[PDB]
């Protein structure tokens, strides 16, 4: 199984993503800064999604646990104006969640892709 990251401070969002995500992959959730670097140090997860409600994109992305891992952020209703740049996709909430689990499984492929390379 690939390994999820999800970063949400909002428990209620977090643990929906966690419910839905949980019958494809290794799941696991964080709520904050600290706690998903530390996630990352333990596990080094193969994907990571980050929502907005918690630049931490940079952050994440100058961690030598994210080499070749791909961010998705998701955020509510400037980022267009070029603001937490960095992810390597950005979904508007409320999202599908079928077209999450489709870009998801697009970016481990690629990830699987370069692997095999």
């Amino acid at each position: 199984l690939k390994k999820i990251l999800i970063i949400d401070q909002q428990d209620f969002s977090r643990i929906e993503l966690k419910n839905f995500l949980d019958s494809e992959y290794l799941v696991i959730e964080s709520k904050n800064e600290k706690e998903a670097l530390e996630q990352i140090d333990h596990h080094h997860p193969d994907l990571v999604i980050l929502d907005m409600d918690i630049n931490l994109c940079l952050k994440l992305k100058r961690s030598k646990g994210l080499k070749n891992v791909p961010l998705i952020l998701l955020f509510s209703s400037a980022i267009v104006n070029g603001l937490h740049s960095g992810a390597d996709d950005y979904l508007t909430k409320p999202f599908n969640r079928n077209d999450l689990l489709s870009r998801i499984e697009i970016h481990l492929r690629t990830q699987n892709y370069y692997s095999d390379l």
